[PDB]
Parts: structure tokens; C-alpha cells; sequence
DNA sequence: TAGAACACCCTGTTCT
DNA sequence: AAGAACAGGGTGTTCT
């Protein structure tokens, strides 16, 4: 019932993992795009919680994949 | 001298008291104005803020603003 | 479950 | 200088 990336409630597997709504939106947008142009403004280790997911793609994507999140 | 004390970009004027460039006047003002909006920091109240970073971090983007002396009543303060 | 899309919010520029 | 508001993007939800 948690997301692995933003630890909001999770609304099933996506992309291999359980995530909340947002986050896997957020993982598709990314990695079709996008994030190549992510810059982490603080130390490559921000908290994503429900609340400041917002803040930094580079350190939720970068959660995103540690997670295991996967197109395929 | 040409650049904005908040975010470091190319300044535009002495806004709210202080030289700093467009976007940051009105992120300030947009701060300010109503609120609360409201920002919290994801590290250590100490992010980076500038041209390529000054969106990801709102709270610190506005911590440096106020630390600047920025100020709604700059201009009515002759 | 994966993706579309809408409504809403944040940003930075123009203001004929 | 200050402020309104347009255009462009990002987010997160609902819908399919
Ligand atoms: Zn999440
Ligand atoms: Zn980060
Ligand atoms: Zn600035
Ligand atoms: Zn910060």
C-alpha cells in the first residue's frame, strides 16, 4: 500500500514496481523525454515524499530506477 | 553589477529593493502575495539557485530572496 | 495495467 | 520600477 518512490500510497505495479499514480506518469514522462535535462540543485540526495516529489525530477528518477522501474 | 543577487542570472533592475532579474521579481512577488504556497526544501536548505536550477527549489529560491532584502515596501520607502 | 487527456499549477516573458 | 496576463511546461487525477 506504499509507493517505493515517493512512499505516497501505491496504486498497483507500474512499470515493475509499486508506485502511486503520480509517480508512474512521472517515470513514463521521464524516460521518453526528458530526463537528460534533470539537475539535481542539491547533492544528488533529495527526499521524495509525497510533498516534495515535486522538487527534483533527477532525484525522483533516479529513485524511479533504483526501484527497478522499466519500460519493458 | 549586471546580475541578480537571488539567482545570479542577468539582472534587469532593482526590484523590490534589490537588483535581480525578472523571473525572481515576480517569483517574489507571486511568494508573497497570498500565499502560503507552501514551500519545503528536499535538502538541506542550501540548494544551488540559479538560471538552471531556481525552479527545483522554490523554498531556498525564496529563503535567498528574503536573505537578499527583498521587500514589497522597497518602493514606497522612498 | 498502460496511456490518453483535462484541469490546475508554476514559471518567465511581453505588454501592438 | 510595478504589475497583469499570455504562453509554455509540469504535475496528478480521471477516464478509457
Ligand atoms: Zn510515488
Ligand atoms: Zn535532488
Ligand atoms: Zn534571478
Ligand atoms: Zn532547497
Amino acid at each position: 500500500h506504499m509507493c517505493l518512490v515517493c512512499s505516497d500510497e501505491a496504486s498497483g505495479c507500474h512499470y515493475g514496481v509499486l508506485t502511486c499514480g503520480s509517480c508512474k506518469v512521472f517515470f513514463k514522462r521521464a524516460v521518453e523525454g526528458r530526463q537528460h535535462n534533470y539537475l539535481c540543485a542539491g547533492r544528488n540526495d533529495c527526499i521524495i515524499d509525497k510533498i516534495r516529489r515535486k522538487n527534483c525530477p533527477a532525484c525522483r528518477y533516479r529513485k524511479c530506477l533504483q526501484a527497478g522501474m522499466n519500460l519493458e
